[PDB]
């Protein structure tokens, strides 16, 4: 019953930490950006590899 | 009549939240950046797929 | 005479807002980054289109 | 024995500085992002070189 | 003699401003990120041009 509510809450937690009262938000923000950038780096590596 | 005004306001809201008094601006800022980065990642994926 | 001074000031304004006393700097900072990312996205789109 | 603990701590240090109490977090955050972007730039250079 | 020390200091200055006490760090941080992104944009342009 409330199983789904927990999951819903988990979703909220994921979206609440990134906006937590503490300025640590910038840290998470920094990680998400870094991760996305890393993914791009990997994609570029894969592109180089795939093409060559 | 004021229909357009509401839309205009909606535009303002979109541009006001990103600069809301709260430091949560960084959170939104983080999301826009993440989304843009994600789009790039997808584009790169599409490039890999299209080329290969 | 002072025409050029106004332009010089305009240049300063462009470089002063991004560093305005208010923490809104992050908002502008966010936009410049988003715009640059958007340009990259467009470039990638153009690359996909050009190649394919 | 505690050798591994030191390494574990070193890992924590790497993840603690990026979130240090000071707002200098943004500086580190800036560097990680810059480094990732730089890597992308290099990758792009390598792509240009590899393709051409 | 102290010539090198000045250069060393210059290096420190470059790494001290990005982490200056003022929150203007975000402004510099913004510029480094924008510049890196711009370089990527240019690289992409060069890629489009080189390939096509």
């Amino acid at each position: 019953m409330e199983k789904v509510q927990y999951l819903t809450r988990s979703a909220i937690r994921r979206a609440s930490t990134i906006e937590m009262p503490q300025q640590a938000r910038q840290n998470l923000q920094n990680l998400f950006i870094n991760f996305c950038l890393i993914l791009i780096c990997l994609l570029l590596i894969c592109i180089i590899v795939m093409l060559l």
